[PDB]
């Protein structure tokens, strides 16, 4: 029953969740005094992510996001561990401020982030058990910024108004994963932190590409408008808006990049 | 006993702490997009600032940050009330991140922030009373960024090694307190907010100056390097480094300018 809003919003959640006061938590703020250049990360390999479209994923809206169920063929090679795919969902902000990724660069927010969630499968059965154990989860994030259209976001957009209501299920034709992802993903941010919901686990391996995304103003609007944290028959309803954490203190951690310059 | 890091840190202020979970949280980003002129906003007078050189002033280290007691004749004019002055105090960072204000402006920090804090004497005794009643206090931050030597900074810097740890004192000898103001002071940012330390009371009126005054790069490493939270017998000493809350969501609401151009 956490929220992104009120008394029950980001600055409570230590009270029922101890690890989002704890440490190691994301996101973060990238900026110059705390990025150092890495040259041993080396390029990761996305395997598994070209998903047949005669087969169907499901999306659900779990009263936080909307989410996208993964298959566990789907992979990352190039890790320390083959970390195999769960779900991919997302976070944003509103018609009047469209500006609601987690990660900010320099300061600054971009409209929207994309998360792809992968568990080490090699030491685990599910992402459930991995959640809690070290090095766990490893996350691709995008940086999604207002532009142009993005037919392949939109497989998954064009399915929002199927799961306004927390609870519902839709099924997404398979499509190929990677056209999520931005140029030159040879170019990332790498660090150690959190999730960035409750429970706020610090297990995750974050990686954040260099270059956003785009999407239009008239995708980020229907993201924006077409969803709801609450059930069709709330008599309370609340809209899915500014879905965010607040960037958080980055206690002595450095951010290692692949790229120099 | 609540700190700016580790198991006490800011996430988890909400627990002792109710109102850090609630309404009306400072600090905020000062972005274009929530600014409006008000011409309404007139300049402040500053009254009874130029302390008698005859009398001295206690500065102490608290733990949280260094701070000079002020005396109650000293006070804002051009408020709905007087608003009388109780202590200044300062937030900043560390030498390897020395960005440490507390506002930002377009998502940047500035390297420190000065807080002249003052309370309703006209509704109540004390600033202590006044903490938690409507219209209790206002604050002025000044923002401040590296560049000149600051001889005015100079009169509290120079009395930091005799404030090094928790529960010390020294005096300061009066001096004129518009010299830590900056130029065209004038031109500010104004809004209600909140205390930005616990118990995080709702019942600031903030008045942020648009211009930053400088300080030299030694002064800033002083500032940074100079002091400890902790008490000097503490055989896990703890350095005053990064003591500024992170940025609150602050949504469907503006802040008023002095200024437009
Ligand atoms: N926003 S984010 O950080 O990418 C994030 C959000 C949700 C989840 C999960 O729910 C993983 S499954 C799980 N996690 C903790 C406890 C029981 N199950 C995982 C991640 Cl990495
Ligand atoms: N960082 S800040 O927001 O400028 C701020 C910091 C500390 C204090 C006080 O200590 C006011 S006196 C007091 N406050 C709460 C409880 C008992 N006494 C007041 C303000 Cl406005
Ligand atoms: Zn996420
Ligand atoms: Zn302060």
């Amino acid at each position: 029953k956490w929220t992104y809003f009120g008394p029950d919003g980001e600055n409570s959640w230590s009270k029922k969740y101890p690890s989002c006061g704890g440490l190691l938590q994301s996101p973060i703020d990238l900026h110059s005094d705390i990025l150092q250049y890495d040259a041993s990360l080396t390029p990761l390999e996305f395997q598994g992510y070209n998903l047949s479209a005669n087969k169907q994923f499901l999306l659900t809206n779990n009263g936080h996001s909307v989410k996208l169920n993964l298959p566990s063929d789907m992979h990352i090679q190039g890790l320390q561990s083959r970390y195999s795919a769960t779900q991919l969902h997302l976070h944003w902000g509103n018609p009047n401020d469209p500006h609601g990724s987690e990660h900010t660069v320099s300061g600054q927010h971009f409209a929207a982030e994309l998360h792809i969630v992968h568990y080490n499968s090699d030491l685990y059965p599910d992402a459930s058990t991995a959640s809690n154990k070290s090095e766990g989860l490893a996350v691709l994030a995008v940086l999604i910024e207002m532009g142009s259209f993005n037919p392949s976001y939109d497989k998954i957009f064009s399915h929002l108004q199927h799961v306004k209501y927390k609870g519902q299920e839709a099924f997404v034709p398979g499509f190929n994963i990677e056209e999520l992802l931005p140029e030159r993903t040879a170019e990332y941010y790498r660090y150690r932190g959190s999730l960035t919901t409750p429970p706020c686990n610090p297990t995750v391996l974050w990686t954040v590409f260099r270059n956003p995304v785009q999407i239009s103003q008239e995708q980020l609007l229907a993201l924006e408008t077409a969803l709801y944290c609450t059930h069709m028959d709330d008599p309370s309803p609340r809209e899915m808006i500014n879905n965010f954490r607040q960037v958080q203190k980055f206690d002595e951690r450095l951010v290692y990049t692949s790229f120099s310059q």
